[PDB]
This record gives C-alpha cells, structure tokens and sequence, in this order.
C-alpha cells in the first residue's frame, strides 16, 4: 500500500487577542478557534516512522500564538493567509497549509447608552469563519462564511405546487412559519500569494457585512415560495455586490414548526387562520443547499 | 420499603406562540421549553401498578399546549402559575405542580433602521427562566432567572491578597481578564395563589430588566477585587430595587484566560503590561456562588 | 443586605491516574472530573473585598492533583472523603467541602481473547458518580450514583388504566417499547468522618455493582406496568441488599418510540402486531422520579 | 447568476426497526439516523419558484420509513443503496441520491450469563456509518466507517526525532499516553447498481468487523513511533484483508494527557518514571489524517 493523501496539525487552538489604545483607553478584544493542517513530503512519517519530516503539532500550536502576537488577527482572511504562508515558506518540504478559523462574537457593551471601553457581550453563537488553503505554486484559496445565524419569520412563507404522488402527505400551505440556521459561504477568486490578499484587505469585512445584511433583508422581505427560491435571491445579490467572489453557497435547515390540532378538546380552533400555538420540531429537518455562480 | 418522595410528568415540551395584531399587521413570537412534574397521592402507581392515579405525561403535554392556547404565555411567571394552578385545582389527588420554563430569545429584526413586523433573530443563547412550584395549601413559590449571559472585560479585574500556603502557585495580579456565564436567580415572596401572582404581573418583566441592567452595568463598571466582591454588589442593588424579592443568587464560572510567556521565542514580550495574546482555558474553571438576602 | 449562603471552588478538574504493577507489567487507569466547593467564614470575601479568607480556586485545583498523587482515587467515595476532609482539617475557617466526582469508563481491552496489560476502551458514556459533603461537626454525607446507562426493551412494557378525561388522547397499550437513560442514586447512612468511610471501603464497589446488576436484570425481566412500577422494584431490591443505604432515588426519562401508521401508503400495515418501523422521539419525554426508603 | 450545484432533502430522520422471530421469541432492534439529499433537474425551484420539480422533503421522510418497512435496514450499505436507487428510478428528473446513515448501538443484554431475547444496552456512542451516493449512469459509490471509538493506552507510545527549530518547545519522549477517537473510513470499488451491491452483502458486516478488530489490535500492540506510523499499519492491514476496498482513511485526534510537575510541593515526584497523575487536555488536540491505497 501507499499514502494517497495526508495532512496533519493542531485543531481547536483557542486564541484571544486584546488591542489597547493607550491614548483613548479603548480596548478591543478578538477571540477565535484555529486549526492548522500541513501537507508536503511527509509520507515517510506514516510509512517508515520517519519523524524528521514532522513539524510537531505542539510547534504548530506555538506558531499560531507567535503569529497572533506579531500580526493583526483581523480580518481572519488575512490572519489565515499570514499563518498559512509562514508554514510553506519556513519549511522547504511543507507544500500546503490549510487554516480554518472560527471567530467568536465579543460585542462592545453599551452602558447607559455609551459604548464601554473594555466590556463585551457574546451576542449569539453566530460565527464568522474562514478556510484559507495556502498551496505552494498555486497561491491562496479563501472561503469566507457566516454560520449559526438563527432566524424565524411568523408569516410571508409559503410552500405549494410541489410534486404529489403516493409518497406525499404534506398539505400545500399559503402561510407558514420559516426558521433556519444560516450557513452562507463566499468563495474568493484565487489570490497569487499574501501580497495579493493584503491588497484586498478592506473587502473582507465589507463582503461579510454585505452577506449578513443581504441575508437578513431578503429573509425578512421575501414572500418566500420555498427555502430554495429565497436562498437563491440572497446568493445572486451577494455576487452582484462583490466582483472578487466567484461563488456563494447556502446550506439551510428548514426548522419545522407544526400546527397543533386542538379541535378534539372543547372544539378549540388552532389550525389555519386560527393557528397561534405550534410545536417546534427538533428533528427531522429539511436541508436545502445551493452553490450560485455567474452565468 | 416505602415511597419517601415521587414526582413525574413531561419534560422538554417545546412551545411556540404567535400574537398577530390585525390592525397594525405586527406579529410577536414567543418560544419556550416547558417541564411540568406533579406530586400528590400517586405512591400506588409505584408500589401496586395502580395507573388509575396517573394523569398521563402525554395528557400533561396536551394540557401545556391547551393552556398556551387559552392564556398569555408571558410573563413566564404568570403562565407557569396558571399551568401549575390548573393541575392542583383539576385533580383532587394532585397536591403540587412544579413548572420549569426556559424562554428562548426571538428579537424583532431591524431592516433599514425600521422594526420588521414578523421577522426575528435569536440574538443570544441567553435564557430567561422560571421555576414555579404550585403547592396546594402553601401557595406559589417562584424563582426567576437569567442564564447563559456570557460577558468578558479585558481589564479592571484584580485578584490579590488571597491565602498563600504550600498548596499555592497562583501569582497575585492587579490587571487580568474576567469572563463568566451569568446565572442570576431572584426568589419572590411566597404568593397565596394565582390571584396574588396576577396582582404583581408588571413586576416580573420589570425585575428581569433590572436584574439584567444591574448585572451588565456592575460587571462593566466595577474595578473587581474578585468574582465574590462583584457578584455581591449586583445582588445588593437588585434587592434594593424590588421589595417583593427575598433573595438574589448568583452562580458564576471564572472562565480563565491565561497569559502566554513567549520569551523563549526570540525574546518576544507577551506578559504583564506586554500581554496581548492569551490562551482561553476550557477547563477547569472557578465556580463562585452566593445567596444574598435582607439584613 | 447580607450573605445567606456562599460556596466557591474549582469545577471541571480533569484527572487521570495510572497504577503500574512492576512485577506483572499490568497497568490500570482511572479518569475522573472533579468539583470541590468550600463553605466557611468567607462572607467578607463577598462583602468587604477581603481576599485574605480565600483559598484560591487555583490552589484547590493543585490540592486535587496532589491528593490524587498521595492517595488511592478509588473507590470515588473514599477519594472524595479524603479530599473533603483535607480542606476542613487544613483551614480553620473552612467548615464544609462539597466534592463531586464523575468517573469515566476505561475498560481493559481483550485482544485475541486475552486482557491487554495497558490498552483500554471507553465502552460506554455511562458514569459512576459521587457527591461527598464533608461538614465540620456533622461528618460525611455520601450520595453514590450511576448515570447515562441507556437501555431499550422492544416488548414486555405496557401502559394502560391511567386517568382518562377531556385532556387525554393517549391510547392504552399492552405492548410498547421502553427506553430510558438510568440515573440511580443511593444515599449512605451519615459517616462520623474519614475513619468510618475507610471502615466501609469494600461496600462502595459492591453496592455500585449491585445497583447496576439490579437495574439491568429488573429492566430486562419486569413485564412493566409503568416506568413508576419498574423503577420501584429496582429501588426495593437495592435497599434489601445493602443495609448501610438509607434511600435509593431513580430519575428516568421515558424516551418515546412512536408507531408509524403507513396505511395511507398502499395499505401498508405497521401498527399493533404489525408495528416494525418506529419514530424515536427526541422530545418531549416523560420524566419519572422516585425516592424509596425503609418502612 | 446561475445554479452551479444544488442538493436538498431531509436530514436527522430517526428510524427504529424491530425483527421478531415468532418461533424463538428473540427480538433484534436496529436504530439509525438518516439523511437523504437529491440532485437533478431542480435548478428552477431556486431560480423561478418552480416547486413542480421538488419531491417534498416531507415525502423523502415518508419514503425513508416506507423503505425501512419494505426492506432489511442492515447492512446499512444495502439499505442506503436501496433507498438511493428508489429516488433515481422513481423520479425521471432526479439523477443522484446521497444517503448518509448513522447506526446507533443496541447490544443485547446478558442477564445471569444468558443473552436476553428483547433487552438492549447502548454500549458506547461509537457509530457505524455509511455514505451511499447513487448517481444515475455512474452506479453506487459507498464509503463505510466506524467513528467515536474512544481508546487509551497508558504506555508503549513514543514521540521523538521530530523537527526542532526556534518554534519547538515539545520534549522528546520514549514513554507517553496515547488516546484518540477513531474515525476510520473504507471506500468501496464503484458498484454498477443495486444488483452488484446485493451480490456483495456479506462483505459489508465482515469488513466493518475486520476494520474494528485491526484498529483495536494494532492500537493495543504497536509500540507506537507516532500517531502517523500506527494509523498507517491499521490502514495497510485492512486493505490486505478486503480486495473490494480501494482506500482506507483515518482521522485521529491526539487527545493529550500532560504530566504534572508537583516538585514545587514537598518535592513530590510525578514526572518521567514517577508520572502517575496527569491532566487530560480538552483542547487543543493534534489532528492526524491519512488516506492509504494500493501501491
Ligand atoms: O504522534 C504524534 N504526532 C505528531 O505529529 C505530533 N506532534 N506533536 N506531538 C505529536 N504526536
Ligand atoms: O410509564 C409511563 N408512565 C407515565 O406516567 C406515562 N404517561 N404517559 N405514558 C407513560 N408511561
Ligand atoms: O475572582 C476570583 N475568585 C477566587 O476565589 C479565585 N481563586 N483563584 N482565582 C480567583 N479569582
Ligand atoms: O421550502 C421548502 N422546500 C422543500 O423542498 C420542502 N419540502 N417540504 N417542505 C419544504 N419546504
Ligand atoms: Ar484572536
Ligand atoms: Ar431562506
Ligand atoms: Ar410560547
Ligand atoms: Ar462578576
Ligand atoms: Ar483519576
Ligand atoms: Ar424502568
Ligand atoms: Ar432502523
Ligand atoms: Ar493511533
Ligand atoms: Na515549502
Ligand atoms: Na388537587
Ligand atoms: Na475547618
Ligand atoms: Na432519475
């Protein structure tokens, strides 16, 4: 047998960084979880117990904290590119660095209507993520995402006109609840290297803001024919709003809220126009995926 | 052998309710998870396979949905009181109903600076909870809480002058990170029954808002001597601002953020006044608890 | 305002210990998660920023590791008793130590039908737990438990003859699935102190083994009238088999498996005697509790 | 813009099936979680609100329960192939069915040393999984796996000879703890369709048994030079033992157990040969991946 593929490194590296403006006393905090996996001429660590080719996962962990000390950790697209570039440049025999970052929310507190200089709240488990693949000779491939953005609308969702056969029980509806956990990913044009990533740094925060704003507005305002039709509208707007993105991907659960027929109890009316009380369904869930690109 | 205590019922009952204003078109959503456990003359269900005494957990589930249909689900102190009162009043042999409610956040979306009439975001995993114990002959005992309120301050936390002996390694500090998940409970004066709960309804939302505001402002503004000293100031203020509360209880983890000595690497300075990059510790954690009452 | 209750210490302390027999080469591993909370004359740490009274949670953490180094970590009732006794004996102003231990399974691997000397599998998420409350002047109160013991029987469960009224939809059944996660606790007679705990050491492993054996055999063999009736028979037998236990407590979810009527599809029969395919329900769940003591 | 890729369906479908031998009274239970995602000529559901092309996720859920009623649910490779084949054959415009199955453990109880006819224990959260991709014109691609197999050895693990530079702090060791959660995947030769999958049905259970046996024996017996070197030995043995597999993939966390220097406390010796008490590290973790094929 032979090694067809291999990658290794350190996962679940928790990092915090603080910025202190000594002039204003304003502090800004950043918290992330980092994974770095390396590829290269490392076959022999698997086949021949040749540890000489292994940059120790412990050393990869140290390198994450050192890089965080010596560079901005924002935007995560840039930090990931710096960290990935370090490994392929430092080590002749390392040819790819795969850097995943989950960014945790620390939103500045407003106390008596003024932003507090050094106190933060985790407003939601919503994440901002990157996958940065730094490949020697093939530049830097960046996927950006937001995930765990949990939303519900109580009307202006519909689902009718779907295929009906001997497997179908679902009633058509012209008025339902729609609730999802938004996972939205935008795939950047290939970058030639760290210089080109740096040249575009402001577009990262901007495009995340756009993706989040388009997601929330389209969800709120679309009189939805389906998850499919609504998610496509989000993707096409994001593409129209950032030329450097090639594709937008959505992965959306349909988190069902079922009507509860109470007519067995004192003729209580709680269906159709009378529906007030619903049973949120933990499982199963619809799962709807799309990747949208330019025509 | 004999039954010394027994309670039974339905846990993890997910409930959603919508209110629709037909004049303004504005919709408001409520989502909770409910547990109801019953006590009474039920020992024979355990000792003698006497199911005649069981109000089926399935029937308790139906009753939660029916009660939500026929009553306001807010504030949760009132809904719990109504639900618990139902069981002890309806069934001669049921003498206690223990109602736990977890309220899930659905915060109205602002789209283009305007509140949306029917679109919501889960803006934190923070919960608002009640435990309502309805006991025949002994009234209604309510504990109200907020939980999952995750906060961090980057400075204006200290920990020095603790006991130092042969078990002590911790360095004194005059400037550290403090981060916690706030679990805060306020225990109401005993209520005689549902009428007395109804007479205090506005105080529930008001006291929750006070508890949250005091928590956030005190956390942000206190130059903290310890978790102990800071949580005590929160509890004090809440007691001073609602005379119908007997006690305020805090349970606070100390979610440690450790400095990282990088001086082994090219003499990099990242401790004391140079500390920028920290290692968030998943475990272990300080756990600090208080119950504060009136002098 | 005044402190009515306070306790503080270190939670989520992960501990591993290995025993190595140098003669046989056989190694034995223990892994636990420990929480120690202290009470005593500590109110001034809350009211007056008086840290002089705090045994640092960091120091409690060190003490857990040192105690594990200097004593057996098994049975957990003994280790907890030793750990708790340390704090109240060492520190004049500490009057109570509350020790919780979760024991993680590391079961020796059988390789080619032979027990391996140093290789282990986590063969369930089932835990063995203790809560050891060491209170100066009032001895040592131990609750022992098994939890996370997940079981299912496919028949020989029934539920009929429960109360039927206008809230009732549940059909009587003489043949259903029963599945639960067993949480079983046995409360020991108060011990005068560490000497008395040491005098009963063999009874801890023996009573845990009895509790587990009775749970499994009674679950498997009882033609169950209800969760209530089955859990009571378990508690009875355990009380009858260890006179040093005062009470046995069960907390059992009813993890519902619902029949699926498929008769709408080509007249497929999948209910009653034809029931083969079921929908496991994540939520809600029955929750049935008992505490059984001696007549 | 345009749809580059799309797939949709139902996730987290919990299924239970029982087999009853009426002759012997022996019952056998199976429990799984199923996901089915469909591809085909469905672009217009996204682009034009054309729901005519949507087989409702609700209908996909019904189809899972009907297929489970009408077919064996074991081995999961076969059930997945039947379920996937159903969608591409039933619907002209559906061209691929992607079927993921997680199999949950229900191990028959031994009561007084005899296997019980209808009582089961969940021995471990270890899963057996399949990914079955049924693609019209391109046959059936099956990945089989075991996951969540949690193991530890207390010695006969080493890690020395790794690269040392200005980023390295890790001490070489000739005797450490090694603990992992095994995720092992074997990729089958492409099958032309359901007939060819059926022709190989016994190899599925056999190859799972082999994979699990090789994993446990190699882990227990290898005097490990690294995770890399040990996982490669497992993969090469599985390939040698089943000709119909093309690749074996392992993904292994290195779940670190750190020594605790206690020499600051009464010169306590707990390092190197004296190491008894360790701190299990929740995070970060080494992550080591390999895909092995034939040379
Ligand atoms: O088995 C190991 N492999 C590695 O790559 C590694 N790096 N640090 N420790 C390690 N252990
Ligand atoms: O065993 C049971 N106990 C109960 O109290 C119950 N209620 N519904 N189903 C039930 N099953
Ligand atoms: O605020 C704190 N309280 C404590 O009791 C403590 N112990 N270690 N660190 C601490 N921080
Ligand atoms: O938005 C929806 N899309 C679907 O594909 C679907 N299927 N059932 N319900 C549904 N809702
Ligand atoms: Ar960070
Ligand atoms: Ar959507
Ligand atoms: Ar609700
Ligand atoms: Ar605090
Ligand atoms: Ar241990
Ligand atoms: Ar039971
Ligand atoms: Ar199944
Ligand atoms: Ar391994
Ligand atoms: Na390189
Ligand atoms: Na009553
Ligand atoms: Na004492
Ligand atoms: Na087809």
């Amino acid at each position: 047998s032979a090694v067809k593929a291999a990658r290794y490194g350190k996962d679940n590296v928790r990092v915090y960084k603080v910025h202190k403006d000594e002039k204003t006393g304003v502090q800004t905090v950043y918290e992330m979880t980092v994974c770095v996996l390396l590829e290269g001429e490392i076959e022999t660590s698997y086949t021949k117990a040749d540890n000489s080719v292994i940059v120790a996962t412990d050393s990869i962990k140290n390198t994450i904290y050192i890089t965080a000390k010596q560079n901005p950790v924002t935007p995560p697209e840039l930090f990931g590119s710096i960290l990935g570039t370090h490994f392929i440049e430092k080590y002749n025999h390392i040819h790819a660095a795969h850097v995943n970052i989950v960014c945790h929310r620390w939103t500045r507190m407003d106390i008596d209507g003024k932003p507090h200089p050094h106190s933060f709240i985790r407003d939601s488990e919503e994440k901002r993520n990157v996958q940065v693949d730094v490949v020697e000779g093939k530049g830097i491939d960046i996927k950006s995402s937001l995930s765990g953005l949990t939303v519900l609308k109580s009307t202006n969702s519909q689902f009718w006109g779907f295929l009906r056969d001997e497997y179908t029980t679902l009633k058509e509806t012209w008025d339902r609840i729609l609730s999802t956990d938004v996972d939205a990913t935008w795939q950047w044009k290939n970058f030639s290297g760290l210089q080109e990533v740096r040249s575009h740094v402001p577009k990262f925060d901007a495009t995340w803001a756009t993706a989040r704003e388009v997601t929330l507005k389209t969800f709120a305002e679309d009189n939805s024919a389906s998850v499919q039709a609504t998610m496509y509208k989000m993707a096409e707007q994001i593409l129209a709003r950032q030329q450097l993105i090639e594709t937008v991907e959505y992965s959306l659960p349909n988190k069902h809220y079922f009507e509860i027929d109470l007519s067995w109890h004192k003729g209580l009316q709680n269906t159709g126009k009378n529906a007030e009380v619903f049973a949120p369904q933990s499982d199963p869930n619809g799962l709807i995926k799309c990747t949208v690109g330019r025509s």
